């Protein structure tokens, strides 16, 4: 049971949206496309702030680094690129991995970036040390699809891997603090942390149609969420509302009750397969945004 008030704020068509991110203080959403293009939209005015043809290959990963006025993106050409979004200047451009970059995470306070790659590793970059490669995390046995800092202890992070595991690491140590054997036999596409201090929870999404909730102190599966009818691309906890949001190649977003783990609403936004998700970091208007085959949509909830 739950009362939801979902409003479409802004939706627009584009090539396939593989990455998406909210700016914390400007009403902006970043989209990164399979076409090599990235776009920054003001979703309140519905005007493009800035766009870049970054490369000719897909750009699967993109994040704002607001405290530097940067966007950072990673692409199938193996390269990490950083742009100032006020001038368009390309700040840095380097080969990060010898294979596809699937995911990028930005430390909340330190000048650290994590990149997850088909080269089976996560790499740690320090932009206050000339973008030095500070550490490579080895252990996974297939593509690393998703990396995410623990917002409550960002000296640790999680990596989700097609080898069917999540690994949780400590910066400066070479082996996982623990490995979760998820039982998601088609691999792990996405991993996310519950942001609030009251629960030590993470969540994983898989091609095997399931979503799983984990207690990372007991390493136990709290619940399994079933309902999607094709590959689940992502699942995340909402930063303010008691819900989980997932999206799937079945073309839907699903909103789940985070206490009962039952589905509360299924949305078909009409843009075919769903690939990526973002939630506004301060919970402004409970905004969420998802990228799809045929564009993106920004929704306000509650």
């Amino acid at each position: 049971s739950m009362k939801l008030d979902i409003k479409k704020t802004f939706s627009n068509r584009s090539d396939r949206v593989k990455g998406i991110d909210f700016h914390p203080t400007e009403p902006w959403v970043l989209t990164t496309l399979a076409s090599g293009r990235v776009e920054i939209w003001n979703y309140e005015t519905q005007v493009e702030v800035r766009s870049i043809q970054v490369t000719e290959t897909p750009v699967r990963a993109g994040k704002f680094i607001a405290r530097k006025n940067w966007i950072i993106v990673g692409s199938d050409d193996f390269r990490i690129r950083v742009f100032n979004y006020n001038t368009g200047e390309k700040v840095v451009d380097f080969e990060a991995h010898p294979d596809y970059i699937r995911s990028i995470a930005v430390h909340p306070t330190k000048p650290y970036v994590l990149s997850g790659s088909d080269d089976l590793t996560v790499k740690l970059w320090n932009w206050e040390n000339n973008w030095a490669l500070e550490q490579t995390f080895e252990g996974h046995e297939h593509f690393v699809m998703c990396v995410a800092f623990n917002p409550k202890d960002p000296s640790t992070f999680a990596s989700g891997c097609l080898d069917r595991t999540v690994k949780v690491w400590s910066l400066g140590q070479s082996t996982p603090n623990f490995t979760l054997t998820t039982g998601q036999e088609r691999g792990v596409n996405y991993v996310d942390y519950y942001p609030l201090p009251d629960k030590p929870y993470m969540i994983t999404a898989s091609d095997d149609l399931t979503i799983k909730i984990w207690d990372y102190q007991t390493k136990s599966c709290v619940a399994t969420l079933e309902g999607h009818m094709s590959n689940v691309s992502f699942a995340v906890f909402h930063p303010t509302l008691p819900i989980i949001i997932s999206g799937s190649e079945d073309g839907t977003l699903k909103i789940w009750n985070s206490s009962t783990y039952k589905v509360e609403k299924t949305l078909n936004v009409g843009l075919e397969r769903s690939w990526c998700i973002a939630t506004h970091p301060t919970g402004r208007k409970n905004y969420i945004a998802s990228g799809f085959d045929n564009g993106f949509t920004v929704l306000s909830l509650g």
